[PDB]
């Protein structure tokens, strides 16, 4: 997939799954095309669905927030499947923590910036872009050798994400999402990526608030972390219809 594997593997737990209908699931985020395609090819090719979705009950509604699993959800619906193996979490428990994923690329800075500016974004050279972005003052900081501020909020975050999605589909960049910006910096020094986009993470209150209004975030906005990762499950794709 598009995400960088964590440098430390947290403990696994054999939590088991329950089938939940895909049309009872509510997205809070947009999709990355390469992440969707990779899941569809993996599950159809292998015949096995091995990672349960993470869900939480939406307050006041007979629906579940997709905590983690937007591409599995979209991909399965696209394939015509009806349900997915799921884990129902207590969203406001202190055992659900939320951070973010940082978009990153190996590719030409100048072509990326040009495409961002063509979409109407401002990309302003700014040595304090990173800390502005961590404070939530700008949409993203574009940081590597150079440092740029991208002003705005959610709409600009969507615009940025869309440019990267398109450039990724066109083969002009390799698009990778990092859980930790320090991992991105380490890979920069190895030459494995050139630039990373820094953003402040949402809070759990903001996520549910946003979903209750029927809105979505830009892709990979939340990185939810539990005290464990569920163990691999062994569900046939045919069992999801
Ligand atoms: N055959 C498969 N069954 C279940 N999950 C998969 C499969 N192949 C890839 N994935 C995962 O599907 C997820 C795609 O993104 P998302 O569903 O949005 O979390 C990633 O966590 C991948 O690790
Ligand atoms: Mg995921």
């Amino acid at each position: 997939g598009v995400e960088k594997v964590p440098k430390y593997d947290i403990p696994t737990k054999k939590v088991d799954y329950v089938f939940i209908e895909l049309d009872k699931m509510k997205p809070h985020a947009q999709l990355v095309q390469k992440e969707l395609e990779a899941f569809i090819e993996s599950v159809t090719g292998s015949g096995i669905f091995w990672k349960p979705m993470l869900l939480a009950k939406v307050p006041g509604e007979d629906m579940y927030l997709i905590v983690d699993g937007h591409h599995r959800w979209a991909g399965l619906q696209k394939l015509g499947a009806k349900r997915a193996p799921s884990v129902i979490l207590d969203y406001f428990s202190d055992d659900v923590k939320v951070y973010t994923w940082y978009p990153a690329f190996k590719g030409d800075l100048n072509e990326v910036v040009e495409r961002l500016k063509k979409e109407g974004l401002e990309v302003i050279e700014d040595p304090e872009a990173e800390e502005k972005a961590e404070r939530g003052e700008i949409a993203f900081a574009l940081v590597g050798e150079k440092s740029f501020a991208i002003p705005g909020g959610l709409e600009e975050q969507k615009k940025v994400s869309k440019v990267l999605d398109e450039m990724s589909v066109e083969g002009k960049i390799e698009l990778i999402y990092y859980g930790l910006k320090e991992d991105a910096r380490e890979d920069m020094a190895k030459g494995e990526i050139d630039y990373v986009f820094i953003r402040k993470a949402p809070t759990k209150e903001e996520v549910m608030e946003l979903v209750k209004r029927g809105e979505v975030y830009s892709p990979k906005t939340t990185r939810h972390v539990l005290p464990f990762n569920p163990d691999k499950i062994d569900v046939k794709l045919e069992e999801l219809f």
